[PDB]
């Protein structure tokens, strides 16, 4: 404990500080909650969800890097191969497995985010053994049942799915509508805030680029894109309530995202042959901005889809509602 004099609870985890320091400088652009962080977060999902107790797949096993030429040609993995190519030199350079690195980079990346949380992290996943099977990654044009069943088959309850999707608060899309790459799922792609759950709950006005790409629904806001799957999920009897539940109190968004991610990172892996290295993850900057309806239009535009509970709705800020920049 440890070399720099930096510090953790179990010693096999000091291997992670050169990795951490390297990541922050050269992967994440001096550590910032931007594209490389978003794509790193997305990669933890596309690697780990590659798991089915019956259909096969090693889960959180680094397979999407180890067998990149195979998995990155899965149609559902469109746009992933660039972050794979981004991380490979760091995997090559260092002495942790591909699986560990993918999940480590995701954790670190989130902690960079304003409003972020620190996902627990474990060390010791073996090299991948085999490519994930195709057709295990939920696609944005899939039905709510299909998606709830895929995630469920991997072990998540429909409510765990809404929690994980808080990820989309720090998230954009390059491939859904190619003519508008880097267009986010909410107004604040740099901030881990509830804006995503709110803005997906507004009426859909327009298509931010070319109309009706597969998997795309109409957006409420120019400069923001909406997935068909987030739209359905927000309004479906099965997930509508918990979806609304997530409207401003970053607390539950932070608690639940942290713990379900921790759960996602262990798919196909076994926690008690791993060491806790969660202490290594950096402290995240506090939330800037309040969760607001994007002004201009009212609760007139919130499609309540939960009967049991009404809106948890703070009012909006002044006059118009302004741009959100891709
Ligand atoms: C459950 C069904 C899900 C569907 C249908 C879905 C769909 C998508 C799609 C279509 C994109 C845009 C990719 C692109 O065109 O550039 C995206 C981005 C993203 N996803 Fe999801 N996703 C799901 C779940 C998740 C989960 C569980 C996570 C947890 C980590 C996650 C994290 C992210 C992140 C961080 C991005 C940002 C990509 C970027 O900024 O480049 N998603 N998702
Ligand atoms: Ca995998
Ligand atoms: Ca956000
Ligand atoms: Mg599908
Ligand atoms: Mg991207």
């Amino acid at each position: 404990t440890c070399d720099d004099g930096r510090t953790t609870a179990n010693a096999a985890c000091c291997i992670l500080f050169p990795i951490l320091d390297d990541i922050q400088e050269n992967l994440f652009d001096g550590a910032q909650c931007g594209e490389e962080v978003h794509e790193s977060l997305r990669l933890t999902f596309h690697d780990a969800i590659g798991f089915s107790p019956t259909l096969g797949g090693g889960g959180a096993d680094g397979s999407i890097i180890a067998f990149s030429d195979i998995e990155t040609n899965f149609p559902a993995n469109a746009g992933i191969d660039e972050i794979v190519e981004a991380q490979k030199p760091f995997v090559a350079k260092h002495n942790i497995s591909a699986g560990d690195f993918i999940q480590f980079a995701g954790a670190v990346g989130v902690s960079n985010c304003p409003g972020g949380v620190r996902i627990p992290f474990f060390l010791g996943r073996p090299d991948a053994v085999a490519a994930s099977p195709d057709h295990l990654v939920p696609e944005p044009f899939d039905s709510v049942t299909s998606i709830l069943a895929r995630m469920g088959d991997a072990g998540f309850s429909p409510v765990e799915v809404v929690w994980l999707l808080a990820s989309h608060s720090i998230a954009a899309a390059d491939k859904v509508d190619p003519s508008i790459p880097g267009t986010p799922f909410d107004s604040t792609p740099g901030v881990f805030d509830s804006q995503f759950f709110i803005e997906t709950l507004l009426k859909g006005r327009l298509f931010p680029g070319t109309a009706d790409n597969k998997g795309e629904a109409q957006s409420p806001l120019q400069g923001e894109i909406r997935l068909q799957s987030d739209e359905l999920l927000a309004r479906d009897p099965r997930t509508a309530c918990e979806w609304q539940s997530m409207v401003n109190n970053q607390p539950k968004i932070q608690n639940r995202f942290a713990a379900t991610m921790s759960k996602m990172a262990l798919l196909g892996q076994d926690k008690t042959k791993l060491i806790d290295c969660s202490d290594v993850i950096p402290t995240p900057p506090a939330l800037v901005g309040a969760a607001h309806l994007p002004a201009g239009f009212s609760l007139k535009d919130v499609e309540q889809a939960c009967a049991a509970t009404p809106f948890p709705a703070l009012t909006a800020d002044p006059g118009p509602v302004t741009s959100v920049p891709p």
